[PDB]
């Protein structure tokens, strides 16, 4: 069944994205720690955020990290489960939201919620989507239940979701930058024994269009090469030599083509005038 | 379940639209206050109205305001509910109308009733819509039950709905004008503490193509900026200063493009000759 | 449930269409008053007529009037009812026809029976329509039950209906003429108090392309203006003054465009040679 | 060859359109009579106007009338001439513009200048159009040459012509109103002998959707009926009796369907906000 | 024939766009004033620039202004000229380029060179365009001939043009900013007599989505209203009163819809990574 | 007219592509220096090669380099020139080939000969292309004239060209490699004064998907920044500092998207089994 537990991954697992870090902090951590400030100005906190961007950029990791910062429970619903509600039996959504309700500080996370529209392609609408919207509107908003939905194809999302009182804050998660890349390497690589002069900074520099998944795959390949060498030795070397990394590098491949990056950037810009508005004074 | 209660929002929450305000007054308040006038001339009052216009213009607020002026109960059915009856279970419409019937002075309000046609795109027809029409025709019309339906896409509405004995009076709700804009700011902003020389009139003047939702977003952004500043101070300032508003303005965005406004104006004109007809005398 | 009662509307409600009035008289009133004459010549009376023409011309009123002249019970089935049995549950047709059969002098009236085809747009065929055809063929024709079907779009009617033993006599009901217009005004206006120099004949002259619905709307607008004036006076004038009319007239709008009228005329002409046939003598 | 002469038709020929009459007066008559006022404010007069509207509404009559009011020479280029220098030999446009240049107070009039695009249906552009544009831009504008272009289908006009320094003022000429209708009857009927109680005001009232061409056809038919009766008498009655008009009316037909009128109205509305702009004071 | 003169319009006429002003200064001024620095570093100056953006933003004005800064001759070729030598006679391109060659400091300006592609809708290619490319490649580049091409539809431009040795620097000219708007008003209005409390800054604030053409139309309308008032008075007031403006404003319309602005912004972004590249040090 | 001169560019201007360098050496050098070996085996040398690959990779530079190593004359025909023969005048091809024939050791180079097919989008055939084929087949092949054709879109080339006795050897020129990149920088940068610790090796490392044109743009931008700084100083620094480069780099963009690279690789693989064929021995 659903796992409702405080994630252990922290912000340091992705060193970059300080802007969205702060934006998330002020969207979940501020309503919860300082409700007395929110009822001062009569502001109603938002209860929905939509992550969009190219695959393998850390959207799930971002949701887990924000849940960890506020020590809020994390409930994760996957795309296959959404498609099984759709193909089936869509009343399970209500009990999912009830499970979230039981734990007041909950970051409900719908992963690839555009899967229904991907599988359906008649307008953008599915019984599961409408029941999710009904449950979301029904949420009192007094609870600390905060919904996050990650998507790779925001262009096909049903516009009904993008409404006030629902997922309204669209956040763009771009490909990792050099500092974020080295942080993503350090995480997911520190577990393995690495020594010699493996300059993770050099790899961060060289890998430019790579995503988190690509760096994960490259570290995976280096570990596998080390394991193969050690096995051949048995049939020592308790660390991953540089040679392993520089051999695994030439099989490194980028998952997202620059055309997709251009499309995501066009979307982000479309969601972007006055510029310098000043009162008469 | 359905909430059947007299709305508290008033006309002052939307300052403008005096023409449609009077038109609504003579469509709901006149049949109820002065039935003795209606049976004098043998006129049968209309029991249906269709609000159409760009999103976020106050159609729901208008329905609630007219219900408040007559002190009639308000029942609100949302688009997700309509779509779940469609995808489901359309016989719930009958009990919804029964609930409305129990309270004689009732403004039944169907929000985004074009949702079924949006999700369906066969011809313009739906089991839920036809059952709604059956219930509409069956209504005695002696009761004070008055139906209002709000739509953003009247072009795709099934023509079955638009007919005498059904939603016949089509009313256009355009974007707020400057006086309406300042009224919408004063409401939805007066709750929060605002001080200094924030000239809401100046904001009303500057925001020209904005809708009610855009002004709501801008006020919420200003409140959030004030909250962030106060929190940073703690980790005083009991009012939203001008700086907050003039910093939130540069993120202000218009939701309805002028192409959609042109389309709505074209529709309204199409629903618009004799000009000067006089008896022979 | 179904209302089975002799209509009270008479022929004078629509003063024109004397030709189709006589044609209906010889199609319903002749078989019933003088069955002995019909069995003399072995002629089998027709048991079906199809009304077609632009909307709001008085087809339902015509059916009620012919039922009233023969004092035959009137059973009216609406388009929403047909569409719900289609979307549902088509066996209700059998019990509807049974109800008609219980009252021997019955004018069964299917209104907008093209509604199913409109909602369906696969060839011209529907479960409810075929069951109606089965029940219509099964009718003994010894009973005085006589079917009438009103349509706005005869071009999409399933040809299965148009055939001997079914709806075969297609009758064209055009827009009202000036005499018919003044009659349609006097009826539905005489109930209200009208005085001064309201020249209903002048209004009939002016309104040329108008239908019954348009004139009804004009009269209702005049009544509403009078009611508004009287209410404002209270917050006298016990009659609708000529000013009220000549004011409401400038909002008068035609419902049927000239293109639709041209299309209906084309259909009627297509349903229309020998010209002068004579025996050799 | 081209006829360059001051037209004899006047404003009284078409009684209505006082608004566009004044507008044309201030576009042609003011730059010519009072250049000393134009050089005061540095205002550069416009040298182009595009008439658009349903056919047979008096656009050519309006051009001739404005030429007559200013006593400016009138040069008329027809649609067939444009299509022949298109299909042919487009350099003759320069000759035409030179002829206009010779007469300084000239109202150059291009009739149905959309004929090229109608015959062409590749983007909206033809060599003759571009040469007309070249000659129009080359015009000094110090001369008094003022271009007018009448169109029935402004939607297909090449956008290049709708530019500043070219045909920029688009004027909408709707169907005649009652006063305009009676004027259009009096003119083009006064020549013939009409007597008895022919009440042209009654005809103006009756004919509502009619254009100038339709009224001209009515008068033509009445004259033809009178001629036929007189000839039959010979093989007296030197006046057109009311019987002739009342018999010719029943053959009266409208040339422009209300769909086209609605399309023209939608275009005009598209070419129609601030509403109440005021200085801070 | 072609007019080859140093333009008189200056930068002050278009107040804003200081960034592109500097960019143009370093594309035309630096090569001409300081060739001794260009041959020092072996850098070959670019001989082509493409202006793109929404219509009526001052692209022609920008070309004239840059020509005026360097006191270089200005040759302007119009779109109709290009389309006529396309429909014709493309060898005249060589004559034009020879005319430019005669004057060494020349800013050759091709206006709406996308006109041929617009009129053509085969692939993107035209004999005139290819001959222009041939003559452009043939240019020695030792001369001071600098080509500028303005376009409203860069998306349909033949890619042949966009290449090193041709129009390579694509420059985006957006809608005027408030400072640019007030500058555009001050120019084009200062010639006329304006007095009272006409606050051009207030108009600049109010007009937000307006272009240069829209402001020019506003000023022209105000001048025309003043002229009409003065002429009526004659049939004094030698200044345009604030009433004239605040009356002309309500007729003000925006020429470029925000959808087109969004498209241009998306193009500019597409033409817009490393971010922080630094040497190892 | 055509320039027939031995190119001065050498192989060192692109340090990579040693494989294709040797392939070209054995296709032009060997037939020319050692005909006595070709007539020994009866081998008939090929007189045609087709360069294909992404734009801006040095195909023209490769043709010039091979012409330089053999000290053969170089004749370059451009795409615009082909398109003007096409749109015009294809008999000029014969005199071009005659000019080539006059110089026996000639490398005739047709640049972007796919330009005609691009402008044409009817099968792949063009009067100019067929005349080129005729002139190419007719050539004795005893002469030393050798034809090279560069194309960016080999997929749309007319297959008639890809025949024995014509352009037959298709050679793929991919994006520059690391050593090729550093060589392309060293050339095209050595002319300018560069000093400090500008580590061209580091730039070669970092720029991975870049083409020759992209590196040229980087170098030009750095030179332009240096020139601007020197001018501002004057209104010293006789070298391009590291700041100039590392600042120009962030504006660097990749001209060829990885999708195009994938398509070119797919084509190359398609033109790419036995694997290990050995005689029975
Ligand atoms: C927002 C990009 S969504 C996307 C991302 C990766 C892979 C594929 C896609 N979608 C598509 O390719 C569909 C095509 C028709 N586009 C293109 C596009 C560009 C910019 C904005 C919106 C659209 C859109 O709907
Ligand atoms: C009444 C505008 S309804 C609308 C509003 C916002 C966003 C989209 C829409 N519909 C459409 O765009 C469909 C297209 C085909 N149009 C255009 C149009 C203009 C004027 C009248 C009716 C139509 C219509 O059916
Ligand atoms: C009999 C007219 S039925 C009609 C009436 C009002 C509104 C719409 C319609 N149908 C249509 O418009 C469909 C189109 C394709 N037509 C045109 C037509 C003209 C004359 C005869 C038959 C047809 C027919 O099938
Ligand atoms: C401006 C109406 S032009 C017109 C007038 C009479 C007869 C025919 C036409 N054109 C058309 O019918 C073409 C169709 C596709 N429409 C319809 C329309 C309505 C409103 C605005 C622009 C358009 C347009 O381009
Ligand atoms: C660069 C916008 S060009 C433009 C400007 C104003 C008016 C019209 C147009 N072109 C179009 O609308 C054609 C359509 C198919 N689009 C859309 C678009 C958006 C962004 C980038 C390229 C394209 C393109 O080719
Ligand atoms: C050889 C790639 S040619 C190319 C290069 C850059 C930019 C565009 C193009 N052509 C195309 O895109 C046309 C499309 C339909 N493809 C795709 C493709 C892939 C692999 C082999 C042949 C084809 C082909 O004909």
């Amino acid at each position: 069944e659903t796992v409702v537990e405080v994630p252990q991954v922290t912000w340091e697992d992705i060193g970059g994205l300080e802007d969205v870090k702060r934006e998330l902090q002020e969207l979940v951590q501020y309503p919860v720690e300082h409700p007395d400030k929110f009822l001062k100005f009569g502001m109603t906190p938002s209860k929905g955020v939509l992550f969009y961007g190219p695959p393998g950029c850390g959207k799930t990791l971002l949701a887990k990290a924000i849940a960890n910062e506020c020590q809020a429970n994390f409930i994760s619903i996957k795309g296959p489960e959404l498609l099984t509600m759709w193909f089936g039996s869509e009343a399970n959504v209500r009990e999912i939201f009830d499970k979230a309700r039981q734990a007041a500080p909950c970051v409900l996370f719908f992963d690839e919620l555009d899967s229904i529209a991907k599988a359906r392609g008649g307008g953008a609408a599915d019984r599961v989507i409408n029941q999710i919207l009904t449950e979301m509107d029904g949420m009192s908003t007094k609870k600390n239940v905060f919904i996050i939905g990650a998507t790779n194809r925001p262009d096909i999302i049903d516009p009904a979701i993008l409404r006030p009182g629902r997922l309204d804050q669209l956040i763009y998660i771009p490909l990792p930058d050099e500092k974020s890349r080295v942080a993503i390497l350090k995480a997911n690589l520190r577990k393995s024994p690495v020594a010699k002069d493996v300059d993770l900074e050099f790899l961060a520099k060289m890998t430019n269009g790579f995503s988190g998944a690509d760096l994960t795959e490259i570290c995976q390949r280096a570990c596998k090469l080390a394991i193969r060498e050690s096995i051949e030795s048995e049939i020592p070397v308790p660390e991953i030599r540089r040679d392993h990394f520089e051999e695994a590098m030439r099989f490194a491949r980028r998952s997202v083509s620059d055309n997709d990056i251009r499309k995501y950037e066009m979307f982000a810009q479309t969601l972007q005038g006055f510029g310098s508005f000043r009162f008469p004074s």
